[PDB]
């Protein structure tokens, strides 16, 4: 029964992110937006760039998207929108020249330089004046870790996000059968940031369909070496996950505490015990790195 498994591989520094995860507005050679005058009567072309956050929506009655605003390939103004969930307007902005501070939002307009010249939102598509205000975002159908994941994806093929990269980690369970956990990734719009999700087999879970265990956004150093993993051991030391038996049905909470979501359990038909694995991603001689070279599994170590 598996109880440590270590990773060593590389995911590729250069990886370009994913149209999925970063979504360039407009038709493949031209402009997002173009003839956009702003508040100085100067016209520009502008590139708009949606971003998944990789966190999942909504947020707060949301959802949220990073935005960024080009020109000429150069990021004039940056920052985070968020639309209504239900109704799907615009709800706030923090789009703001980039470097701006500190950074003042607004409902109509961004600033596209220090100097406070603005552009309209709505020539950016960021608003809707014939329609949704989120219809050119919700068009790109980016990257979300809970409706639109990788998991998503490994359940149904036209659902979801294909990885960028992938490492399969077998587990024996209790029983000597094998359990394939994996490890997803997809290059983030951050600088050496992935999106990650761990994952068993679809239908190895009782609790969902997808399989889905875990999702997080893990950091590199600018050296590639690893720096932290988000969320996605959650705050484990070690770093771990724990997958509960076939069976386990979480006791109803006593109402200072709040009944978790229902955790990863494996499915009934397996009949398989309980399984806390720790997941070493920072081994002396191996590990998760980060450097500009072919993202390649080296090996896994297992007990």
């Amino acid at each position: 029964k598996t109880t440590r498994v270590g990773v060593n591989a590389n995911l590729r520094s250069e990886q370009p992110v994913a149209a999925a995860v970063s979504y360039k507005v407009g038709t493949a050679g031209s402009p997002s937006k173009t003839n956009v005058v702003d508040s100085a009567t100067n016209s520009h072309n502008y590139d708009v760039v949606y971003s998944s956050t990789g966190i999942a929506n909504p947020v707060s009655g949301n959802n949220e998207y990073l935005v960024d605003i080009k020109e000429n390939g150069v990021i004039v103004a940056t920052g985070k929108v968020a639309y209504d969930a239900a109704t799907n307007e615009l709800v706030s902005s923090t789009i703001d020249y980039k470097g701006a501070s500190p950074v003042t939002g607004s409902m109509t307009t961004t600033r596209i330089n220090a100097a406070g010249t603005t552009v309209n939102l709505a020539d950016l598509g960021i608003v809707n004046a014939s329609g949704a205000d989120d219809a050119e975002v919700v068009a790109g159908k980016l990257y979300d870790p809970s409706t639109w994941s990788m998991s998503d994806y490994a359940k149904d093929n036209s659902k979801g996000v294909k990885p960028d990269f992938e490492v399969q980690i077998p587990l024996s369970d209790s029983k000597g059968g094998q359990r394939t956990v994996t490890l997803s990734m997809l290059k983030g719009p951050g600088p050496n940031q992935w999106y990650a999700e761990l994952r068993a087999k679809p239908g190895d879970l009782a609790n969902n369909g997808n399989g889905q265990i875990s999702t997080g956004i893990i950091e590199f150093t600018t050296d590639g070496k690893l720096k932290n993993t988000g969320s996605l051991f959650g705050t484990t030391s070690p770093t771990a996950i724990t997958i509960k038996s076939s069976g386990y049905i979480a006791p109803t909470v006593t109402p200072p505490a709040v009944q978790p979501p229902t955790p990863p359990t494996w499915a009934d038909a397996l009949g398989i015990d309980e399984q806390e694995v720790q997941i070493d991603l920072a081994s002396a001689a191996g590990g998760l790195t980060q450097y500009n070279s072919q993202s390649v599994v080296q090996s896994v170590n297992t007990n």
